[PDB]
């Protein structure tokens, strides 16, 4: 996250580090043995570290969990990152208390100019290289779809979002991969893709959650 503030530790209690030796990217918690992220994510070898706020310290309320399964989304393009989301099965249920909770996924889609909360471990510069131990936060709206369009022409699709700032210097970044953008208590977005970070005119760009709540639900119900 550039040109975000440090959250507070565990507030942010559905945000999740997926860790292979070291964060890679980060994920959302949407029910007691489910994270979702993003497909661009994927590797083998995932463990999911819950209650996380220094990475680099165990600080009390962490839970570290094997993945048991992984599932790319059946329509993942990983050269235009269209459908950029991926389920991830816990081998076992976390225990769910107020520094570890489950984010609701939306009934409705989120519209331009609702503000919404980005977190994540990724870089905290935009012509720079730093990588914080504690979680880091932006508040930020949802963009038109124009605008969206305007900013990454013959790029966007019905499965994307852009939010952010257009005159640049907040944003999210590698690292944040994979980590919520939650809107009213909503999961409305994934951190997928963008052009640099904090330039201005190229603002983040999130999958459209909001699309994939049917095949999320019916993917639990049989896995
Ligand atoms: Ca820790």
């Amino acid at each position: 996250i550039v040109g975000g503030y440090t959250c507070g530790a565990n507030t942010v209690p559905y945000q999740v580090s997926l860790n292979s030796g070291y964060h890679f990217c980060g994920g959302s918690l949407i029910n007691s043995q489910w994270v979702v992220s993003a497909a661009h994510c994927y590797k083998s070898g995932i463990q999911v570290r819950l209650g996380e706020d220094n990475i680099n310290v165990v600080e009390g309320n962490e839970q570290f969990i094997s993945a048991s399964k992984s599932i790319v989304h059946p329509s993942y393009n990983s050269n235009t990152l269209n459908n950029d989301i991926m389920l991830i099965k816990l081998k076992s249920a976390a225990s769910l208390n107020s520094r570890v909770a489950s984010i609701s996924l939306p009934t409705s889609c989120a519209s331009a100019g609702t503000q919404c909360l980005i977190s994540g471990w990724g870089n905290t510069k935009s012509s720079g290289t730093s990588y914080p131990d504690v979680l880091k936060c932006l508040k930020a709206p949802i963009l038109s779809d124009s605008s969206c369009k305007s900013a990454y022409p013959g790029q966007i699709t019905s499965n994307m979002f852009c939010a952010g700032y257009l005159e640049g210097g907040k944003d999210s970044c590698q690292g944040d991969s994979g980590g919520p953008v939650v809107c009213s208590g909503k999961l409305q977005g994934i951190v997928s893709w963008g052009s640099g970070c904090a330039q201005k005119n190229k603002p983040g760009v999130y999958t459209k959650v909001c699309n994939y709540v049917s095949w999320i639900k019916q993917t639990i119900a049989s896995n």
